[PDB]
């Protein structure tokens, strides 16, 4: 339906409060039934008017005049509604024509630290709520780890570049609003060998749900079995792939030993028979031998002596009866081994090859990963396919940036907090000897998790962030994640897919190159760079991992097929001050609670909160995505705004 859709759109059951809401409106939960009901229509019907046109502002006013009778008729709780959701950054959040234009006289002081999809959506929400806000970026330019190169005809996205599902998603949104164009992805994806040659759909096949196979049972040893800890350890997800993995090949060897031993008495009981068979020829070879040699006695004699025979006769065909029988079990058993292996050197690297898949996912080798609670967040997937941003995902964060106080090639390194207000200290990053000194009444930080991890720190934090929060950093995964744009003059791969893969030749190095990524109008290829690879990547130059690319693509396509690049770009989120890394993880002994801890507020001892933190790391349902990071800056938006301008 359209009003229960409008709920749903917004991550809300459509058919009760909640808890949130019941904090807000307690007067409706302890009220009367039927009024509740009515609570629940003003909300689902305020979100569908924003959604069907979210380009506009959403105003009281309107909302009251586009509700049908008898709701348009309850104004004092319509206003509650409108007011709820627009400081929840539920309704016009993004980028929209306002029609009550800006305030003219501010209230309130809040630096941003970080220009990304968090800091730009909190900066129009405290701008929407008539604050001044001042952005101060390290970079020279918005957008943070969504990062968009653009050379000639070529447009290709280095950091983020797929919106996940549309149904529940803000940024379908923003899409609305800024116009990207979305396109979506095609599922088919081959593998070709390390030696270019492809990989057989029987083996991609097998291989396939065979991966699947082992990760449900790693979920298994995990959430029923309670294998979590083990020798005062957490237990990782790659720990537990190497266990079930063992565990396989051990069944293997089993069913073959089983095999060998039924071989093995077969041939013991043909030998044994064979014996036995022998003397019986020699028995017969006698009898036969006194049937020559035969009066009343040797009329009867015969008789016997043919009755003896031919009974000996009757034991040994029958017993070469059982000798075919038995030497016919022999054959089929020597013909239908078990398999000698659980993977075929080939078979196994294919399985890398899906490991590494998970790696990039999310940007850490799986040793890493908390078994228990990797994927925690699984249970908040939108609906709808996957897309990507044909247009370059940084229109998003620069249609953002419209009209916002940013200062680019600002670099925060110091933030002093107290009672009394904020001080944030900065560098120009072209003349590190120009100093700036923001005096604020808030903080909110949206510096990733990998500068927070940075020691010796890049911002230094006075006072010093309490002990709660720095082990909730110290505790949480950090990952990377690396990307070689290559453009070309012509298109020699297969257009109709998005995907294709490269099988590694070795677990170690399984992450190097495994995915080439074919999603634009122009010849681009993406090819990705996981896991241990990741990090170490970096350490080359662009010239010699493009030679490695065009090798593993002239491998594929033949060496004459694939012509010289005219445009390369490689990223290295790792070595990259401002991200030190891709996107946050569950490190094997943290857990979303970490990603709570790391969105709660510091407020300076005996009093008031000063210092607001946001960014991907700080969203447990939605961690290491552009719409979490969003979600999250309007989050703390709405935050800020109930300390500072009253709930
Ligand atoms: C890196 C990366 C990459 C490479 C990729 C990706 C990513 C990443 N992602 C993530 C996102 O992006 C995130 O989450 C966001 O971005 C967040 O944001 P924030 O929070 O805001 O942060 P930033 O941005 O960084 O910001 C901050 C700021 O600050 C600053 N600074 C620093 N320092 C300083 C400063 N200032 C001052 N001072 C100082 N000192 C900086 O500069 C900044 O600005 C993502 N996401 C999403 O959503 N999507 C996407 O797409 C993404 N990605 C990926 C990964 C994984 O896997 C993903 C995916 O994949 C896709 C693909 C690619 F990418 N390629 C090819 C093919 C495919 C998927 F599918 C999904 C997902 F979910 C993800």
């Amino acid at each position: 339906s359209g009003v229960e859709g409008a709920a749903f759109q917004s991550r809300l059951p459509h058919d009760r409060m909640t808890s949130q809401e019941a904090a807000c409106f307690p007067d409706i939960i302890s009220g009367p039934q039927q009024t509740q009901k009515v609570f629940l229509f003003i909300r689902n019907r305020t979100l569908q008017l924003w959604l069907d046109n979210p380009k506009i502002q959403l105003t009281f006013e309107a909302t009251l005049q586009q509700l049908e009778a008898p709701y348009n008729s309850d104004t004092v709780l319509v206003h509650r509604v409108h007011s709820y959701l627009e400081r929840h950054g539920l309704i016009n959040f993004g980028i929209y024509k306002r029609i009550k234009p800006l305030p003219t006289k501010k209230t309130g002081k809040v630096i941003i630290i970080g220009s990304g999809v968090s800091g730009l959506a909190a900066a129009r929400q405290l701008q929407s709520f008539g604050m001044d806000v001042t952005l101060l970026e390290a970079r020279d330019r918005v957008g943070g780890r969504v990062a968009t190169f653009r050379k000639g005809n070529y447009v290709a996205d280095l950091g983020a570049m797929v919106v996940t599902g549309l149904g529940g998603n803000p940024m379908a949104v923003v899409s609305k609003q800024v116009n990207m164009e979305l396109a979506k992805i095609k599922q088919k994806c081959p593998l070709y060998e390390a030696n270019g040659q492809a990989v057989p759909k029987e083996k991609d096949e097998m291989v396939e749900q065979e991966f699947n196979r082992l990760l449900e049972a790693t979920s298994y040893l995990s959430h029923q079995l309670d294998f979590n800890v083990l020798n005062n350890k957490p237990v990782s997800l790659g720990q537990a792939l190497e266990v079930v993995i063992q565990l396989q090949e051990k069944h293997v060897k089993d069913e073959q030993i089983e095999h060998w031993k039924k071989i093995v008495k077969t041939q013991e009981e043909l030998k044994e028979l064979l014996n036995k068979m022998v003397n019986l020829k020699e028995k017969i070879k006698e009898l036969h031998q006194q049937y020559k040699e035969a009066d009343i006695t040797a009329e009867f004699l015969v008789k016997s002596k043919h009755r003896d025979l031919t009974a000996l006769c009757k034991e040994y065909d029958e017993l070469a009866e059982t000798q075919g029988k038995l030497e016919e079990k022999l054959q089929e058993l020597e013909a239908n081994p078990p398999s000698d292996v659980y993977l075929s050197s080939r078979d196994r690297q294919i399985l890398d090859w899906h490991f590494a898949n998970l790696e990039f996912a999310n940007a850490t080798p799986l040793s890493t990963l908390s078994l228990k609670h990797w994927d925690q967040d699984d249970d908040f997937e939108f609906t709808g396919s996957h897309l990507t941003v044909r247009n370059g995902y940084s229109c998003v964060p620069v249609a953002l940036a419209e009209g916002l106080d940013i200062k680019l090639n600002t670099a925060v390194r110091q933030v002093r907090y107290t009672a009394s207000g904020c001080e944030v200290i900065a560098v120009n990053t072209r003349s590190t000897s120009q100093t700036f000194i923001y005096k604020c009444d808030a903080v909110l930080c949206t510096l990733p998790l990998g500068v927070l991890k940075q020691q010796p720190p890049a911002v230094q934090f006075v006072p010093p962030l309490p002990e709660w929060k720095t082990s909730a950093v110290q505790r949480m995964g950090f990952g990377n994640l690396n990307k070689v744009v290559l453009c070309f003059d012509r298109v020699f791969w297969d257009p109709s897919v998005n995907l294709f893969g490269h099988v590694g030749s070795t677990t170690a190095s399984r992450g190097e190159l495994f995915l080439f990524w074919n999603l634009y109008k122009a010849p681009i290829l993406l090819a990705l760079v996981a896991g241990e690879a990741a990090g170490i990547m970096e350490n080359i130059s662009d010239d010699v991992i493009v030679g490695r690319c065009l090798a593993i693509l002239k491998g594929i396509f033949g060496s004459s097929a694939v012509p010289q690049p005219k445009e390369t770009v490689v990223s290295r989120w790792r070595a990259d001050p401002w991200a030190r890394g891709s996107y946050s993880y569950v490190a094997a002994g943290s857990s979303g609670n970490d990603y709570d801890l790391m969105a709660q507020p510091i407020t300076p001892g005996p009093p008031i909160p000063r210092l607001f933190f946001a960014g991907e790391h700080t969203i447990r349902n939605y961690p290491a995505t552009v719409h979490g990071a969003l979600l999250s800056g309007l989050r703390e938006a709405g935050r800020i705004a109930d300390q500072f301008l009253g709930a």
